[PDB]
């Protein structure tokens, strides 16, 4: 009940002017809200979006000569339930990520671990600067940087292959990943006849979630881009149409 926050806005068309208003309303709840945990740090950082909110109320819909207006508003207290939820949803999102059949942990898996650590971390600040409960992350970041940040996949290759290129491989796959020898682990196999060929499986099972690379340019050492091409790759494979 204690506090009614507003936002309106003008356009065109009705649907417009809804999305100004809302707009207009996150805005204006940041402002709030950067202001109260600067009124309360011990001597505009965060800007929420809708992904905060849910439906809110519709105060006023005027429409005339072709423009329309919408103006909005919720109440600070559901605002703020929101946000507990949002945590929350975050929280329990995180136990469905962790280590499971493994001890080792696998690209995507981790980037989302990364994801969720980062949104949570705002919203708690937020919810701690109102003084709502849910105390603590630190115990999740623990498990995020010993298994999830990066992290230790063991590397193998074929009897034969080549060092340099190898080199190459180890290298550029080590902008994303922890080359460990560690196991009960995910496995990348690898063969290189003169473009690698790449396997995944983890500990107990075999399952195969792994694609083979190319490029034939064959102009010695010059042929770096296996490597500039591989991570690319491998970073697109996070979920970004691979």
């Amino acid at each position: 009940q204690k506090g009614y926050l507003y936002g309106s806005g003008s356009a065109t068309s009705k649907e417009a002017s809804k999305q100004k208003a809302l707009a207009d309303l996150v805005a204006s709840i940041s402002v709030v809200v950067n202001s109260q945990i600067h009124i309360q740090k011990s001597r505009i950082n965060l800007k929420t979006d809708d992904l905060e909110l849910n439906n809110v109320e519709i105060v006023n819909q005027e429409v005339q000569k072709g423009i329309y207006y919408t103006r909005v508003r919720i109440n600070q207290n559901l605002f703020l339930q929101g946000l507990r939820d949002k945590y929350n949803a975050l929280y329990g999102q995180f136990s469905t990520l962790m280590p499971k059949v493994c001890k080792g942990v696998f690209l995507q898996q981790s980037k989302s671990m990364g994801d969720l650590l980062a949104k949570a971390m705002p919203i708690e600040r937020i919810l701690k600067a109102y003084s709502v409960p849910v105390g603590s992350l630190e115990n999740y970041e623990k498990i995020y940087y010993q298994n999830a940040f990066k992290p230790k996949v063991q590397i193998t290759f074929d009897n034969n292959s080549d060092a340099e290129i190898k080199a190459a491989l180890i290298s550029a796959y080590a902008r994303v990943l922890t080359p460990s020898d560690e196991e009960k682990l995910y496995q990348i196999k690898n063969e290189v006849f003169t473009d690698s060929a790449n396997g995944i499986t983890r500990i107990r099972v075999v399952v195969s979630a792994s694609d083979c690379q190319g490029t034939p340019v064959l102009n010695r050492s010059l042929e770096v881009d296996e490597k500039n091409k591989n991570f690319a790759i491998t970073r697109l494979q996070s979920l970004l149409y691979k």
